[PDB]
């Protein structure tokens, strides 16, 4: 029953990085979009938002300040998120996996070309349209790692540990485009497997000392066709100035392979 002008607050959609989304239904024109509530760093958020014009992103319709309330509304994902597409210990048909992964880096290569990280990149933060078009959400990490045509290496820690690159726990300072494309590339282990190949990618992390010495007889990696598997081993690389840029993913084998459920 709570409302913000025209809009009904009618159902909860679940929790961001910060604050609430909630599923919003216009009175009068029965229009239904999200709204992500913030209460009591916004601007940059809002400022970046407001940049965002690409069909793989999810787009910002504006925002309202009520009281102590943000009210940030934007494009509805009606058919919810990559996460609950992904079947544990299975994940999806290696075509679905592919095609959700070529949105995927049409997104992040429109991001980066207007100078934003997102810093996140997870499947809860990938939702999907009607026609399961995938976009991608919530900007509440997001940050200008390139302005004026200057790049800005960053410092701060920040993301979720299994989709963290390595050089993020290791360097004082670090590119943020490859930190994007590796947590793609645990996005796309995700897809293929089900599951995560490591809680984090350091040291102390057997699982991520295993995939070093190559040992991909051992899950996830066992459960992964050799050509996505090859792209894998060019994605999740450790040393970030070694790692494949997003225009050799796009020159991959296994990218480029027509496929077909
Ligand atoms: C990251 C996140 C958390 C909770 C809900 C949502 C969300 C769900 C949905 N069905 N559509 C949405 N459009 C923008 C959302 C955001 N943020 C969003 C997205
Ligand atoms: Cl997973």
């Amino acid at each position: 029953v709570p409302f913000v002008e025209d809009w009904d607050l009618v159902q909860t959609l679940g929790e961001g990085a910060y604050g609430e989304v909630q599923l919003a239904v216009n009175r009068v024109t029965e229009e239904a979009v999200a709204v992500k509530i913030v209460d009591m760093n916004i601007k940059k958020e809002i400022c970046i938002l407001k940049m965002l014009n690409h069909e793989n992103v999810i787009k910002f319709y504006g925002h309202r300040r009520e009281g102590n309330i943000q009210y940030l509304f934007m494009e509805l994902a009606s058919g919810g998120s990559l996460f609950d597409r992904i079947e544990p210990d299975i994940g999806m048909p290696e075509p679905d996996a592919q095609r959700f992964f070529h949105q995927l880096m049409a997104g992040v290569v429109y991001l980066h070309g207007i100078g934003i990280t997102h810093r996140d990149i997870k499947p809860h933060n990938l939702l999907l349209d009607e026609r399961d078009n995938l976009k991608i959400a919530d900007y509440s990490l997001a940050t200008v790692f390139r302005y004026n045509n200057r790049e800005r290496l960053l410092n701060k820690m920040c993301g979720t540990l299994p989709y963290v690159a390595p050089e993020l726990l290791k360097r004082r300072e670090f590119h943020a485009e490859p930190v994007d494309v590796w947590s793609c590339g645990i996005v796309l282990t995700a897809m293929l497997a089900g599951e995560l190949p490591w809680d984090q990618p350091s040291d102390s992390c057997q699982e991520y000392s295993d995939w070093k010495e190559k040992k991909t007889y051992l899950n996830p990696w066992k459960k992964i066709d050799s050509a996505p598997l090859a792209l894998l081993h060019k994605i999740l690389v450790e040393n970030p100035s070694a790692r494949i840029t997003i225009p050799d993913i796009k020159k991959d084998r296994w990218y480029n392979k027509p496929l077909k459920k």
